[PDB]
């Protein structure tokens, strides 16, 4: 089975050397055929990418016809290009799909989810929300039961700026600090509002985009002596995400640093779900056990 | 695709009743081809109980010849009889197992598993640990990376006291608000942490892997003498043990109150940890059905 990675940063690299370490025997098949960047088209595995030839995803895809497109390249929020018709294509073609790129999906989840299903494509999606924390992936181990609502945390640079705030620190400082550490537009709430956004459209069936969701930011005003969380939210009706004051008997009160959780509620039972919600490792491991689950045949 | 449902108390009732609820299409062709309690077997499948014939539940089996048993019947830790011969007899008739019954597979797991995976047959059992609460399927979905070790709150009734403790309330006091939400009786048995080693048993054997019984946990439950405390069960490559132990404001079990259940499972990778609520017997059937919708998928 020969995959076409979109991109190769950090997340891309992560996921290269997992699939390197010989994880599942369901991977033995598995092999890169090509990786492409901004810098053009490698038509080999290298730890460091060197371009083979000029050009861009879709010559690659042609060049390579891989049976497996994964999608580690960075949002395009504008439009979703060149991902979008890029998946669209993918589809056409009988290609599967494992993307930790989440703005094809919250700009258009409803066209190119219909589109696969009519096709009997795969799409893995676990990366794009909650990085290696089963999310998308735990609602597929929820079967036969209706979400009523999901609440949760869903980005790690806010929450770990907003942990150091409730320490005494600055938000100034604190984001320092979490740029540093590898985590404008990073602070308005946008990532969590693009991440509640796939969340509504695949467990809920509430068929909206990035458009539709009220959000907003963090900032250095916060209240003083409260301990603050940007909160995604959304139910039948409404979409939102916005910093609230969490009181100690909230579930999500001790989700700290880049901790990320989510709260999912369904007819029969609510239940939490918690781990680590940025690292590029965590992210290419989301990707990492789509692809086995694609190779099980259970996506 | 046929079922033989073994046991019909209050999980099987329940389990009967989501099934008939349409609630994926995958279980379209699914059907109930009998029902066999301590009064006999019946061959229908109705919401109330009448039985067609005497008998056990291997003659049941025998005659209906299912593709699935769907087993919910009481837990016997005292050999995990019927359930355990059942199980061999079906896994050699490939048959798959779905399973809320803990007791044979706190005791016999290694047995059990060994001969289903030579055999290609599928079991599904995420019914007997935090029941509707994805455990045993959530590792399903965390593949290719080790578990070095577990940790969780696996006893509502034990968490529920400890609970009440931790806000100020006497041991005696807890309890018996304990007694009078009927988690507990003699509360002797529901509060040793016996239902938690059982538990941890069989996420031992599943997640880590080595062969291990109920007969190697240790295992204590609470009592009056404890001075925020949670029963912690525990299991790494080397051990497996529930003992109460006091637990940190930033540790994710902390705010894992109430009757509520949490797994914390630690890989390489990472840590994460899910909770939900613990027992009901529709949070049990539907970890059944969950399991059903799962093997009719191909995906156990």
């Amino acid at each position: 089975m020969k995959l076409l990675l979109f991109g190769y940063g950090n997340v891309g690299k992560a996921f290269r050397k997992l699939l390197h370490e010989k994880r599942s025997p369901e991977l033995n098949d598995v092999i890169i055929g090509g990786i492409v960047t901004r810098r053009g088209i490698m038509l080999q595995d290298k730890e460091d990418f060197t371009p083979d030839l000029e050009g861009d995803v879709f010559k690659a895809f042609e060049k390579i016809k891989p049976d497996i497109i994964v999608d580690v390249s960075s949002a395009n929020y504008n439009n979703g290009e060149p991902s979008l018709s890029l998946y669209k294509e993918a589809i056409k073609d009988g290609v599967n799909i494992i993307t930790t790129n989440k703005a094809p999906l919250a700009l258009a989840f409803n066209e190119i989810f219909s589109l696969a299903r009519s096709k009997g494509v795969k799409i893995g999606f676990q990366g794009t929300v909650m990085s290696g924390t089963p999310s998308i992936n735990l609602y597929r181990v929820l079967p036969g039961s209706r979400v009523i609502k999901i609440r949760g945390i869903l980005n790690g640079t806010t929450n770990f700026i907003l942990t150091l705030m409730n320490k005494g620190v600055s938000f100034e400082e604190a984001l320092k600090e979490a740029q540093r550490r590898g985590y404008t537009l990073d602070i308005n709430g946008f990532d969590a509002a693009a991440k509640i956004t796939i969340l509504a459209n695949f467990m809920i069936g509430n068929s909206v985009t990035i458009k539709d969701v009220k959000f907003e930011g963090i900032n250095r005003d916060l209240p003083k002596n409260e301990k603050i969380k940007l909160i995604a939210y959304a139910d039948e009706k409404e979409v939102w995400v916005k910093p609230l004051p969490i009181s100690q008997d909230d579930p999500l009160y001790n989700v700290d640093g880049v901790e990320n959780a989510l709260e999912i509620t369904t007819d029969i039972q609510s239940i939490l779900i918690r781990g680590p919600g940025a690292g590029p490792v965590n992210a290419a491991y989301g990707a990492l056990s789509d692809l086995i689950l694609l190779k099980r045949d259970c996506l």
